């Protein structure tokens, strides 16, 4: 009963994300795209709360399974129109459409019992990690170059999506030393993140960029926790 | 399942285009 609650009001945003991804391919807004991945997002949220109490249910995990083809093409677009405006903007908000649907892919072949992809969802997770940290070491340059404030806090969310991406590998195997090297490489990243914000903060002060500062050290200390472990 | 290696694509075609932002 909220288990098919759940997998019917994940159709209903699906559907409506489709069409979203149908009027951004006509020449439209990437906030049509944003408004799509945030309503994918919240989809992955729903059945998420329906595998659990209630697994092995086809209906929700086919639906799982439609999201993450859902959820790639808003990454499919968003890299398209990233790679015309050049936007590194844009690439993160790709690697988030791709992260929500690993995640997807990872629900419905753990909830199916299925080792081969579930395994395999978890290896793209790493590879997207590695992504998301070369996402924020290009949008560090921008943020130095073009001086720009807000690419310094889209360079911590590359970083933070990126430490859920290995976090979502480790949990699977532990003992996987390229996810736990990296896990070591996004946490000397949000560092250096971390430095780049208290930097410009004692010049300009601010609240936003001393409190996103200390955030930047905080995931670095979860990272570090995936890393050593 | 098989969008196991359909994101995987997805991950690396993400590479090629992050990489091709330089030129």
């Amino acid at each position: 009963e909220e288990v098919q609650e759940a997998v019917e009001r994940a159709e209903e945003l699906r559907e409506e994300a489709e069409e979203l991804i149908k009027k951004a391919r006509k020449t439209g807004d990437p906030e049509l795209l944003r408004k799509a991945l945030e309503a994918l997002k919240e989809a992955v949220r729903a059945v998420k709360e329906a595998i659990k109490r209630n697994p092995d249910n086809e209906e929700a995990v086919k639906t799982a399974v439609r999201l993450a083809r859902e959820l790639l093409k808003v990454a499919e677009e968003l890299k398209e129109r990233a790679e015309k405006t050049g936007d590194p903007r844009l690439l993160l908000l790709a690697a988030e459409a791709i992260a929500w649907a690993i995640e997807a892919v990872f629900l419905a072949a753990k909830a199916s019992e299925n080792t081969e992809g579930a395994l395999e969802a978890a290896r793209a997770a790493v590879k997207l990690a590695e992504v998301a940290k070369r996402i924020a070491k290009l949008l560090q340059r921008d943020a130095k170059k073009e001086g720009d404030p807000e690419l310094l806090k889209l360079a911590l969310r590359a970083l933070e999506l990126a430490v859920r991406a290995v976090e979502l590998a480790i949990k699977e195997n532990p003992d996987n030393e390229e996810a736990v090297e990296t896990a070591k490489r996004l946490a000397e990243e949000l560092r250096k993140v971390a430095e780049l914000l208290e930097e410009r903060a004692k010049e300009t002060g601010d609240p936003e960029l001393q409190e996103l500062a200390k955030r930047a050290k905080e995931v670095a200390d979860r990272a570090r926790e995936l890393a050593k472990k």
